[PDB]
């Protein structure tokens, strides 16, 4: 009741909203200072940072404090279709964000903010983020379900977590191989994950995929979980290198054909990405269809490597140096990433002769895991559907 004491603090487990009109709600923030109010605080800012949308041309407003209190607040606006992650910067900085921005001051401003980032401590629904800071989750409640998500249910036989050490690549990483469905099952589809760590750990996996294939949205099946690393092995393995899919396929899935046996049927293979991810597992389905007839890519990099020139793998496509033939494609991107967006639709224009084999998606959300999540699920429901 009394604003910012132990009984009000009770009633808070993150952000709140109400309807504005059709189109949007309000939302409303709330952070603790674990420092207490003005006089006992170092705190000068807290800002609140959402995914796709604190980057789309004014200037930033911070969390006001309650005079005389521990609490922070700020309110915007969102959009009753959206999903995306955020986060609290408490800061003792006060430089950042002062002139009334060109584009580039923003960025700046918020690269010297981001590592400072955490997680709304009073949201249940947080994760170690893919960038170095946690993350918390908030979904509008117009945004669509994703299958799965919303019921968990215990693996009932729980992933098994090998160490690859790759003869070829000359290194090591962690892979997780995990099995669903009836024991028994023969001819289960294979299903490679990249950013293994991420579904493996960060936001698990395993009790999805249990769910929906308890109730036969997903066949019985084999998935494995390849772990990136770390930012600079990925930027190097995922984009465009033959050694990395040569190495999964020749070391990696022999291995755990002999712990997991799955289907050498390519028209059931799965290959899923992310990012470097989704570019990486559509150049495995171009160049391995033989093995990879699948692909899964969400907001993919297809612009790689030129951060106003068309990526390399639309070039080769157009080139005819690569055929898209013998693949059934899900092409995922949100409208919350423009540029992503851009170079999804210069690829699905250039995928044209094999346009009724791709499932088309657009999303209300960012790059951005939270959103990501849903359409993996809906992906791998699409993609092996042929097998109901
Ligand atoms: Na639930």
């Amino acid at each position: 009741l009394k604003v910012g004491s132990e009984s009000w603090w009770q009633s808070k487990h993150g952000p709140e909203w109400q309807r504005l009109n059709d189109e949007m709600f309000e939302v409303t923030f709330w952070w603790r200072d674990p420092q207490g109010s003005e006089e006992y605080s170092t705190i000068k800012r807290v800002w609140v940072y959402i995914t796709g949308v604190t980057d789309h041309n004014s200037q930033p407003q911070s969390m006001q404090r309650i005079a005389g209190t521990d609490v922070w607040q700020w309110t915007t606006q969102l959009n009753a279709n959206w999903r995306g992650s955020y986060c609290f910067i408490p800061t003792e900085r006060d430089d950042i964000f002062s002139a009334p921005p060109d584009r580039l001051e923003l960025r700046e401003g918020w690269r010297k903010l981001l590592p400072q980032a955490i997680a709304d401590p009073l949201n249940p629904q947080s994760w170690k983020g893919g960038l170095g800071h946690a993350v918390s989750a908030l979904e509008m409640p117009q945004a669509p379900l994703q299958p799965g998500w919303d019921c968990p249910q215990a693996p009932e036989i729980p992933a098994k977590e090998i160490i690859w050490k790759s003869e070829r690549l000359k290194n090591s990483r962690r892979v997780w191989i995990f099995t669903t469905g009836d024991v028994t099952a023969e001819e289960r589809p294979l299903a490679v994950l990249l950013d293994g760590e991420f579904w493996a750990q960060s936001m698990p996996v395993w009790p999805v995929l249990t769910s929906l294939t308890h109730r036969q949205q997903l066949p019985p099946a084999v998935y494995v979980l390849i772990d990136a690393i770390d930012t600079t092995h990925r930027a190097h393995e995922l984009p465009c290198n033959a050694d990395f899919w040569l190495a999964v396929q020749q070391e990696l899935l022999p291995l755990v054909k002999v712990i997991a046996p799955f289907s050498d049927r390519a028209d059931r293979t799965v290959v899923a990405g992310q990012s470097f991810g989704g570019l990486s597992a559509l150049y495995a389905g171009l160049h391995w269809p033989e093995r990879f007839g699948c692909v899964l890519s969400q907001s993919g990099s297809y612009w790689w490597p030129h951060r106003q020139q068309e990526g390399v793998l639309l070039e080769k496509l157009k080139a005819g140096e690569v055929s898209a033939e013998g693949l059934r494609i899900v092409l995922e991107a949100g409208i919350r990433e423009p540029m992503i967006m851009r170079a999804n639709q210069a690829l699905y224009a250039q995928l044209h002769p094999i346009k009724e084999s791709i499932f088309w998606r657009q999303v209300d959300g960012g790059h951005d895991a939270l959103c990501w999540r849903g359409g993996l699920m809906q992906g791998l429901i699409d993609l092996w559907q042929p097998l109901f």
